[PDB]
């Protein structure tokens, strides 16, 4: 599922995200859209071998298991198909987790670049919330 950028702020407020840890919606809606481009399915390897998976493409050697990266933590304890599906549950509990692991939302490298500082705010313009 290649999600609406209002109906991904619906679902992640919905979920649990808005304000998480200090995190404003839009924090979260800027992070999506320069991680996965809205879409569920979104994989990408890494050099070191691992995988990023889904619409916020969360690490396979730390967070999720995929079976093809050793020294895989699992520490949501899910594989990592789990990720890529239209209900974004798994992934949010899950960024739930690593947004609290230490740094914040600087875990995710794209946000950490694009997104920090900037007017995040205007992620849900428009978005009836």
């Amino acid at each position: 599922k290649v999600f609406g950028r209002c109906e991904l702020a619906a679902a992640m407020k919905r979920h649990g995200l808005d304000n998480y840890r200090g995190y404003s919606l839009g924090n979260w809606v800027c992070a999506a859209k320069f991680e996965s481009n809205f879409n569920t399915q979104a994989t990408n390897r890494n050099t070191d071998g691992s995988t990023d998976y889904g619409i916020l493409q969360i690490n396979s050697r730390w967070w999720c298991n995929d079976g093809r990266t050793p020294g895989s933590r699992n520490l949501c304890n899910i594989p990592c198909s789990a990720l890529l599906s239209s209900d974004i549950t798994a992934s949010v509990n899950c960024a739930k987790k690593i947004v609290s692991d230490g740094n914040g939302m600087n875990a995710w490298v794209a946000w950490r670049n694009r997104c920090k500082g900037t007017d995040v705010q205007a992620w849900i313009r428009g978005c009836r919330l």
